[PDB]
């Protein structure tokens, strides 16, 4: 029963190049599709701000964190698609949000092979953790019908942008 407040993303958003499709930049929902193919367009059509795969539990996670915190409008992350064996990227991303990172850049509680953030610092991680108000765990789910329902549920709960400027973290 509300009109959610909105902010301008960083100029050029998404600034970090990668494998994703861009949607409505004022959408409050981002979607990570892990190891699956073919889910991205449907997520954008459902209303996502951005949707794309995430293969590695280091660089992959950094590019997602960097492109979400440069857009204050994004308040939800949906994790869906097949888990990556060895990388276990979905579990690593959940652990980042739940626990943060160590002094060494290691994701606390992560089960993947190389869960280290070399470029994304403690301040950027804490911005990610207060900007994203909820992580929706649909890990290993490839039902586009369920995933789109999750997207619309988030959109109906839009709490508006975080009241901070875009956060710019430089990657490699």
């Amino acid at each position: 029963s509300h009109m959610a407040n909105k902010r301008e993303p960083a100029p050029g958003w998404p600034i970090v190049s990668g494998e994703y499709v861009v949607g409505n930049p004022e959408s409050c929902v981002g979607v990570v599709t892990l190891g699956s193919h073919g889910l991205e367009q449907a997520c954008i059509d459902a209303g996502a701000a951005i949707a794309g795969p995430c293969h590695t539990e280091n660089l992959g996670i950094e590019k997602v964190v960097a492109n979400y915190i440069s857009n204050p409008n994004i308040r939800f992350m949906i994790l869906c698609g097949s888990e990556v064996q060895g990388h276990i990227t979905g579990q690593c991303f959940k652990a980042l949000w739940e626990n943060g990172i160590g002094d060494d850049g290691g994701i606390i509680g992560a089960k993947g092979a190389i869960p280290f953030l070399e470029n994304v610092n403690k301040e950027a991680v804490e911005r990610f953790r207060r900007q994203i108000v909820e992580v929706v765990d649909l890990i290993d789910c490839e039902d586009i019908g369920k995933i789109t329902q999750a997207i619309k549920e988030c959109l109906s709960k839009d709490p508006g942008a975080i009241d901070e400027d875009p956060f710019i973290i430089e990657l490699e």
